[PDB]
């Protein structure tokens, strides 16, 4: 336990008052609009999502990093930290790794995660920056990169990266490279994309039976001008190209300026190639904020699509959900707290939506009152539903407020002098 | 003829010893960098774009249109007005019409095209707007409606459209609808596109063995939340849903903010996909400005990547060339006729692309040198093959020039009486 | 009353028992946050939104128009719309003018406005489209036309805009034009700007000690390579160049992707130039889509930031609020209903900030904290303090309920004949 | 000479005879069209833009950064190679500093440039990151900081580089920062912006009477929610406010998508606030790519604005030209070559245009042919005047070629240690 339990109880009895008033109010609201409040809470309690290893972490721009008190020092402190995440918001019970910056024993990586309950989610490979003794360099690209035996050193870094997963649990490889050009000219548009599909073929070919491979397509940065991966079509062409285990993986903020992402997931959906989520928020770029702190409405209307999806009646319908987000001007833990809160807010809120309301307005294009059933899920407070659901899973009903009485930050200041 | 020959003639004459001096020069240029000038006339002057019917006439925005003098009324006056384009540019021998705006008797229309020297290209349903005595409004969507005989109408639409286009020798039926919606909740994206996949596949089954059905994307207006046919994405899905008679038609100015096109062109090519374009420009929506106004490199890109598939020989490479814009402030047949030349000036010079050192470049991963091989293309002014290219085929050294010189605009001011 | 009044109290009838228990729910929360529900309830029953004359009627895009039921014939019918609005939202009390498209009668406008209560706001005048008779058209620009008579043709019609103004009630003219160009070279940039000026300047003189005159900045449409009145800038230097009377209308959906629209807004109080705002929400381009329906937290924000003005003690701070919608795809009285509603949710959310909470956390650079403070305010469900401050004010709990219940369309759709050229 | 003459000399005569064919060409049609091509020569041989120092290293993303051979180890071997660039291109013979980067004895940074031949052009001051045994960090600001002695600590610096930039010749310094909020609420627009003020005030007062203040907006990055100095209009107020020795610099890759950029150059010389420019090129954010690359039209019409207004000759008005840009997968070296090349392009096709005719055009409401006058002259290919411009001034023909031919990449990568690749940074 990385928090006292009896600061956490302790925190918690200090709000349980006004939250079973909260509670019991929204659920009698709720009542009269026809939904079991009880329903609601049950399944916010089951949905995780998993927090990044490198989001534990200060992170930076291309300008500068400012790291604040207790940064962690290497992967086992960022288990350490995601552990907190997970004991008090529960819903963060898997780590997503990175390799090589969270290169150590698969082993003692597992014991730690076990150890600290936390499991392990999709591995991320790097092929968009060099580590000390690789043979071939990535600046002119990876996968796609003109030069087979640097195509061939990457396909193979993929291949470490299921080794290093299959030893801890996890059941999935996100590919997302920076592969691309910076000026008109630089790259064959079509034949960098054709040499990046028989590359991840061979990837495919050493890809385990019981594994998926989600490709991350990205507008722009590190290139410029053209990216390789860069947009949801691409993404689609390259998973129906390698197969079955192949999907596309949805980052929010790696789409065009007003572009209707909501509509790429339904789409993906619809295709059977919706392989996972990246969750964050932006305003301009890829700006790897916090979950819904810019645009909470786009949040719940991706979620609408996704809840939307099982009231259809898809099938096999289970997509990863993480999170990538980097914390350049905030508590990293406390961030990754607010933003799991945030996504089980939408998904919650998206639960609410009277289905068969919205599909009678629907069909008799009522558009006032098809808006309107979305806007009364979405301006329902769920926040009594969420505070519930932590506390009945060991949890706390405020988590940044426990964390911050607890004196975490100041106790890893002192752990980890720098 | 629309234009008097002795005009041309006379127009030609005047500007004919620049002309000359010019293309010598630039043919010495050429020679200089192993380049033969006539070789590149010779693709130019087969390098044809279609005119829009809607193109001729004076286009407006939803807060007011301000018509000029001899407005084109009715497809028999936009064609003549076309006339004047192919007659000058030699680069517009075709028209796209679109129905039901030009909507007359298909022998007539064929008459009257094959006196202008014009033939028809592919051909437009509007689904978009409601006509008289319609008995089911397009308001809430038409292939993709909820309501059955809403999109029954449509589809009809549509095989009608391919019945007229039958009787006047086109051979492609493309499909621009505004379906969408303007709030979140109001469609449900996957039923609305299975709406419309339905639908479409009625349409494709009324398709001659020759022919193409092309369906065109647009990120937004009219629907200003979400859009059936959004993207090149769907646009994709669609086309191998399909069949092989169905491909892709990309706009230039139905893209997001920053989209890279040509990359999207080169993806479409590389899977077959890419029936044919609509040329124009744009710098902030779908402005449908004359092509190559704003930003005339990004037109020159999407030549660069059509001109490198003909040079790989792409299999099943052979998309459809189409202006689609609106003139506002300008007299419609000037500005289709630089436009046209804009479009052929982008092909003339990624057709001087060195594609052999390009190639080399791009192994070399020498970024710089790459693109400097495209800027040599692209800095070359190509005026002089333009001018010479429809010199020699009976068109206007100077295509405004001569239209200006020639007085059409104030003849047809005088035959076609203005509103006011 | 344009709806009948047993309707309004049945439907008022048949909610109060749901109301009844959300709003003392909310009441009891807010409470315990440190707020009393009923200060937030007398604001938020006296915040007020004009409502936009050429809204009433079905709008249309370049490529259709698909008019409902009933379209109003004129300005009256519009007056008698605007008046089902208000009656059920008590929110928009006045109306926003369009001149040529509302002309008639000085005395006849304020008679029926003054018979349905309600009251006029800004004039708006229309140089951006040609009317019937004029000695020059606009299609190359108005008050930047490069033709000196134009201009004086342009600056003529604000200066009628200014008397019918007058005559009504009105105390502002807000000035909107498309004049731009479409290709690079067609306009110099300065020369156009400043022939904006001069035509500005002579307006600026019609104007009474007590008027405001708006200008509205826009990146584009009509105008699609550049605008004279591009952005807030711009309008910035019209506003400062023109005079105390002069300052900036900022209108939603008139900014390039992703600008940060309360920061402009900010900026603009700060130098004391935000005349007002015309609300909606878009997500391409100048959709002009019912607020808060694509972006609410947007809304709220714009709102923060008006409400921290007074929160900075902004002394002689009353910027005008205005509506500009067009409604292409439902019944323009139930979406300028919801607009005015959500308008009314955003600053009621904007008036539940702890400011002294988040001034602290401001000062200490504690952000998540900073940002959540924000977002406690705006994820409360006001709906029953708006409901409650319409019932008090003799409006209806649910507005659009009402309405449909009145039958109020189809009665005047059997009145009002329909566009048949 | 950074680049053996015998190398220029050998490269030029080599080139020499097309340059002669193309250079009479163009001048002959010019002379059909009424302009005299050695006027325009004339002009374009005068036409300078700054390199900056932090651009003859090779750059980086957040992701991370690929350095080549023959990396610079400081100030010293980037003037060197800046040296280069001024050598071939003679297009580039200020250089503008960064502090504390190129923190180093002022003496010997004079004595080095007037070695070179070159002299150095605004001085740039870095409150955007924190330097080591820095007393209050950055994190969270600078001049628009919520604690006074970091507001102090961030003028003090400020007035620093201008004591550098004394002592080495600069008349101007530049103020970017990344200043702003990544949250909704974590700063207040007003106060932030009115601390920004205050303390700009205090750099404006230490500001020599022959130097100036130039304020640079940025729509984001590093802040991704808001920024204090976002765009031109608060850069405006900003430069209104502080004094006449204050002016906007407008960073062409700082704008949000679609913003008609030569507008807002046209609205800041109209107002007398264009200090100056720093030229890139971008397709989808603060790309910061050679100048030209992407869009060369657009850089055309910004120079249709400056020409239009040095025509009409707005006088005193000489707007500081500077080069900003990161080069992460070309020599930097080429890079800055071919944009600076790029610059003088534009310029030169700009001094192309026949403005009685467009002027003409414009009040006639001729939309299509005043569109067409400013093609006439964009579309015109000024290779031969920039290459006749370098050849008659001590440059190279063909830059690029020249300094290939030199093997000065394969010289300097022998005389300096060699790179590790890693991380993000610039
Ligand atoms: C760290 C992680 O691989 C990275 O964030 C990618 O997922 C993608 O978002 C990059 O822009
Ligand atoms: C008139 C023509 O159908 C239309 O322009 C479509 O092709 C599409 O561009 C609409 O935005
Ligand atoms: C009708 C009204 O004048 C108009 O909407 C303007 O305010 C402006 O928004 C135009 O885009
Ligand atoms: C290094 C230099 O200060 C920097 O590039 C600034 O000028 C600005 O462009 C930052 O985005
Ligand atoms: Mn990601
Ligand atoms: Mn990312
Ligand atoms: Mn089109
Ligand atoms: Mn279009
Ligand atoms: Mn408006
Ligand atoms: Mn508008
Ligand atoms: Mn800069
Ligand atoms: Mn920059």
């Amino acid at each position: 336990f990385r928090i006292a339990q009896d600061v956490v109880a302790r925190e918690n009895d200090r709000r349980a008052s006004a939250l079973k008033e909260d509670y019991e109010a929204l659920g009698a609201n709720l009542a009269r609009r026809g939904v079991d409040i009880e329903a609601v809470t049950a399944k916010v309690e089951k949905f995780f999502v998993a927090v990044p290893s490198w989001g534990v972490g200060t992170g930076g721009t291309r300008f500068a990093r400012f790291p604040g008190t207790g940064e962690p020092r290497g992967i086992f402190d960022k288990l350490d930290d995601c552990a907190v995440i997970q004991q008090l918001t529960r819903a963060t019970p898997n780590v997503s790794l990175h390799i090589p910056w969270d290169k150590a024993d698969p082993k003692e990586l597992k014991a730690r995660g076990d150890a600290l309950g936390l499991g392990f989610d999709a591995m991320n490979s790097n092929t968009f920056s060099d580590a000390p003794g690789q043979a071939h360099s990535y600046k002119y690209g990876s996968l796609s990169h003109t030069n087979a035996a640097t195509r061939a050193q990457a396909v193979e870094h993929n291949l470490e990266c299921i080794e290093i997963g299959k030893a801890i649990g996890s059941k999935a490889l996100t590919v997302w490279i920076g592969d691309g050009s910076n000026f008109p000219g630089q790259s064959n548009f079509t034949r960098a994309f054709e040499r990046y599909l028989s590359a991840m073929a061979e990837i495919y070919k050493g890809l385990p039976d019981d594994w998926k491979l989600f490709s991350e397509h990205k507008m722009y940065e590190p290139a410029f001008y053209s990216t390789v991966v860069q947009d949801w079509g691409t993404n689609y062409l390259i998973a129906q190209t390698l197969g079955p285990k192949a999907q596309c993986l949805v980052d929010l903020g790696h789409h065009a300026p007003n572009t209707n992402i909501e509509m790429i997931v339904a789409r993906l959906i619809q295709f059977g190639k919706l392989g996972g989520f990246h969750f964050n928020d932006s305003k301009y770029g890829d700006d790897d904020l916090d979950a819904g702190a810019i645009e909470p409405y786009r949040l719940f209307l991706v979620f609408n699509e996704l809840v939307d999806a099982e009231a259809r009646g898809v099938k096999g319908f289970h997509p990863a959900h993480m999170i990538d987000q980097f914390h350049n001007v905030t508590d990293p833990i406390e961030s990754l707290i607010n933003s799991a809160n945030e996504i089980r807010r939408a998904y919650a809120q998206a639960l609410l939506v009277d289905r068969a309301a919205l599909s009678g307005y629907q069909e008799d294009n009522d558009a006032l009152m098809a808006t309107e059933t979305l806007k009364r899920a979405y301006r329902t407070d769920v926040e009594p539903i969420l505070a519930e659901a932590r506390r009945r899973t060991g949890g706390a009903v405020d988590p940044v407020a426990t964390y911050r009485a607890s004196g975490y930050r100041a106790r890893v200041a002192a752990e980890r002098p720098a």
